[PDB]
């Protein structure tokens, strides 16, 4: 299948394990501004899915095909890989929607749907919008979707921003030079440190901040979900050009995404930018292995590079310099462990 | 392998990538009350390693090798299944030991080692001891051992006690409670109301306690290094008799372990018991779904059976009953996904 | 009569045999709110009393009649059903009355006066102000009333809000959870959880609690008792629309009452209100078997139907929904069997 | 019917009504001792039961049949009254002994049995032993029991003490003598205060107390409920001889009662005396109206008259006089509103 052969069956188990416990499920549904936007984008486009046919891309608990089923969908194909197909199955029987609702255990790649749909309903945006590689799924669903199709959500965008964060920046080599100091219980530790440094800064760094760290206006980078292909997220050059607001030292870059549902009524948005209420996908930073310093009016130019791998992630390359200055930073980072940094 | 037919691929990968970060070694390394009883144990028994063939079984960064190295050891051999065998090389040439400790990359069931040892050494300790099954390497590394060899440690202890805590108890079911709601977003979940139950009440909690709750002396089960099979260890039995010292609910077993290490010179004492100085290990409570009322000098009985699984786990049945009135607790719980409950 | 045909006579003994005990008759009396507010309702509006025939309906111990008697009136008729009309007379006697009040033992539904009076006067407010269906007697004396008579109380308004106590939830729960154990002696009784956690929750919760607790503007509903028939107590339908001013887990209504005295002079209030002194009726909750999540903006509507029963109460159903999110809670109450929480 | 010729309707309702609340049986079921003293006299006496046919007189919740059957009974009658019948025959299903417990609907001398039993066991024991009247159900049922049958519990002691507390005596005056002023809010209540008196002192207090207030070894009263009549019952004349431990004021009489189960191995003793640990039947007093001056040594000698009521209760009629003295005191009371005052 098209998910076996991009993802090691070590990730595969370990992912779909991860997403069969109810309390994984309940920590998302509890998520009121993700579960309340999408409920509200479903029942305020109610004309896109009375009497249509609809498919859920890994519907988990089976929530949004509850929704879909509210807004008066004809008959709701709910795919699911992990166990927890069963308790959705549980869940639809108990709610007396057996006749309208029907859950399909498997991969949306390898499972078999009777007919072609209407309208294909997901929840498959990670950190950083593309973590966990399930926007590839979503997009490989649409073989199933009439070509007057629709898809929920329509669009998603990736904020990228620099920021500047001294304290964040600092607790990296205060954490790394634990491995400085020759004799730890009669043991030189020193030779270590600069590989504990690199593993620090390879980690991208989840949390939420104040916006007045926040140095230009955020960059773009817009998937349309009804036009891409898989293919499209193997590769992700994401090029910026940043024009500096405050004159300071830039850490590294924040990134955040919005996704909007675009309907027949009306366009519902989701977002997850630091000047919105929190999201359980909070935002994600990762950090410069040196930071640039740059002026006020200054242009901070340069790339963005996600590659996929198959533990359902991304490879990061981000490379940045100062226009005016000729000073040049790169950093790589391994998107699939992150640090979780929120208390 | 013998690793391979007892261990899921999937299983194996994601445990050694966790040991294979720097960060890892770090939050162990600085276990004070660890480490610095190993140097302990170590050193203080030096005639036991003076000029001697070491093996550490899994050493991760290479401290015990190390401390073996400082108590005057001939050979170190230092396996590790991990990448952290490249960062154990790295010290090693480093502290300039190159001619004593000697790195061998692998499983310690699928390497082959030059020569028999005269001593063993490895923290093989999981939580609740027997967590990671690494123990089952410990005690396959016994081929490589001299007929009159030893090992560091010894012995193991698991200490078990009843205890009281209606504020954990009503926390997990507050938890629970969620899937009881019959209309969510106008979604009826009670259906799930059971399963979600015994999920949250499969959940081994680590954490500490106050000494307080306890209300029996505790039970001890005994673990010969020297003498046990790799096979013993598939199916672990501990029967208990406790004699209720208060008055109260039980409303569940509080888990904790010693190991000794039994040199020439003297036995020297790791514990992580509620008594003792905190561990990274923390403690261990496993829940019951219904609390059990006894009255101090009644005896509560029963068996904490531990079966070994492919997971690098065990599963747990816990069955417990008041003798004097029959009230009896069956409980399962899965080692494998605690709940971490320290802030 | 009007009474016993909608009272089972075994409420009417228990009844009137509760209000036959002059212990509760000082209970009543020490309410010093209560009491004091009365008098100063009555006596301040002294005009409405000179040389005016008066009705009390339930006199009791007779304290009110006293009152109007202070206040000028020519004549009172002093209606009480339980044995408490000989202590009355008594006092009556003792207090040198007999020219103005006059004590007529038996149910005023029952008895027959000699002529009109120009005010009633009574104390018919029960828990939650319904309770013991007073009110209707009340409004059943107004047979006796001239055309242009006024009613001392003359308006009361009951007060509706929506509260969060997880404290007051999972203590009930915990109670419930009594008959969720699988082996009592080693008898299973889960069979009979769902029975005990609705009988548990059908009790109205008779306390007080801080304000800080309420979520929402409360919302009042009115009864006139100089325009109000018997018949519109039979079913009391209240509907309510809460705009909710803080985030968080409803977990049920809390009931309070006030009553108004408007007498030529001025108009007095009466209030149970939790931002007011207590009086011996506290406050009423009404616990949801689940709890709601609603955010700060969202609006919280349904019914509160009060459905008078033959035993001298009501049955309390409640329906309330989160109008943003279909989530929706029902629960039905026994207002007859209170738990009452105190010290 | 025995039962509705013995009984005004009123009192039935309301006590078959009280007994319909789980809550009332898990009341009474989380009496540890209570429950363990029977759960213990029946297995510790299976030869008693082992494939005995047994009937269980008001068996509530049912748990003292599962008790008979865990002790090998071949079929148990459980006889219920009130709506708990309907809960008891749900336990019966889902504990798997639909085959060996057949629950019985209705009063026991109203119901049809059909075979004659070896053994009767019931719960049976009110206030003062006496109260509620349902020991003459237990005897009532013995036409039911074989000749040469068995009864659980086998006979009945009440318990009988003087007891000295100035505290609890003057706390009656001090509510009564609220009536005892000429102008509460204008009025005069002294006239009152003589029947505020009486009306307290009708009144048997519930609660436990410190033994120390004891004056005398308790005097006994058995019932061999084997050898009784119902009518034994309806007049219970208790004759007392104190010899006095300590000088003092005697206020009244303190009331206890122990229950035994005479079995084929052995006897066991349920104690409600003020020396044990407390049960929800707590203890009971009843006031002298004068207390007494007697001298360690002395005697105090009279009768304890308790005559059945049609209200499923008793008047109590107490005449003790000080022989050396001739100094006499009365009190007589009524056990069927009695006040608790515990805590
Ligand atoms: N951070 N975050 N949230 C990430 C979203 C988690 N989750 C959403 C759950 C539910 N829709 C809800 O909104 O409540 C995605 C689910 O899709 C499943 N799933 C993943 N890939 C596949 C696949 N290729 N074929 C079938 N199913 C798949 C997973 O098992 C998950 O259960
Ligand atoms: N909680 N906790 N602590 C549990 C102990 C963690 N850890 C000890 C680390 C080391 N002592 C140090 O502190 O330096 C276990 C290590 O052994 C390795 N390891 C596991 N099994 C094998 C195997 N069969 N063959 C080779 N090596 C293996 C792992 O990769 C780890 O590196
Ligand atoms: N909760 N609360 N507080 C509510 C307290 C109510 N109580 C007020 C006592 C009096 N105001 C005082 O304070 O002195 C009611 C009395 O009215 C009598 N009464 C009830 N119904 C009838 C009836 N239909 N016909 C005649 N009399 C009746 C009862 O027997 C009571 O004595
Ligand atoms: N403890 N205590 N208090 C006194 C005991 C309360 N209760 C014990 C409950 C149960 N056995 C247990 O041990 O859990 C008595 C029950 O008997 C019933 N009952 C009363 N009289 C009759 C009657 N004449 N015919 C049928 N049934 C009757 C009542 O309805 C009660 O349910
Ligand atoms: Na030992």
């Amino acid at each position: 299948s098209v998910f076996s052969e991009r993802t090691e069956e070590s990730s595969a188990v370990q992912y779909f394990q991860f997403y069969g416990y109810l309390s994984q499920q309940q920590n998302m549904m509890q998520d009121y501004v993700r579960t309340g936007t999408y409920q509200r984008a479903i029942l305020q486009n109610h004309t896109d899915f009375k009497d249509k046919i609809v498919l859920d891309v890994g519907c988990g608990s089976g929530i949004l095909s509850f929704f879909a089923a509210q807004a008066g969908a004809r008959k709701i194909y709910a795919v699911e890989a992990s166990t927890m197909a069963q308790h959705a199955e549980v869940l639809v029987k108990s709610n007396n929607l057996t006749d309208r609702i029907v859950v399909i255990p498997g991969k949306v790649e390898e499972v078999s749907l009777p007919e072609q749909v209407d309208i294909i309903i997901s929840e498959p945006m990670g950190y950083m919008l593309f973590n966990e590689r399930m926007l590839e799924s979503y997009l490989h669903a649409k073989k199933y979707l009439k070509p007057s199709g629709n898809m929920f959500p329509t669009i998603g965008d990736v904020h990228l921003a620099p920021f500047t964060d001294e304290q964040l920046y600092m607790e990296q080599f205060t954490k790394a030079n634990f491995w400085y100091q020759p004799s730890f219980h009669g043991v030189d530790l020193s030779a270590l440190r600069g590989a504990a440094v690199d593993e620090y800064f390879r980690q991208p760094v989840v949390d939420t901040f104040d916006i007045r760290i926040l140095m230009a206006k955020s960059v773009k980078y817009t998937v349309n979900f009804l036009e891409a292909k898989e293919g499209d997220l193997h590769r992700i050059e994401i090029p910026f050009k940043f024009h500096m607001l405050h004159s300071g030292l830039v850490h590294g870059l924040a990134f955040w995404f919005d996704v909007a549902f675009i309907g027949s009524i009306m366009t519902v948005w989701l977002s997850t930018a630091p000047t919105e209420p929190l999201t359980h996908w909070y935002q994600v930073r990762c950090l410069f292995q040196s930071p640039l310093f740059a002026k006020a009016g200054d242009t901070l130019s340069g790339t963005c590079l996600l590659i996929a791998n198959k533990r359902q992630s991304y490879d990061i390359s981000i490379v940045a310099q100062v226009d005016q200055t000729g000073s040049k930073s790169s950093n790589l980072l391994d998107l699939k462990n992150p640090f979780f940094r929120y208390t």
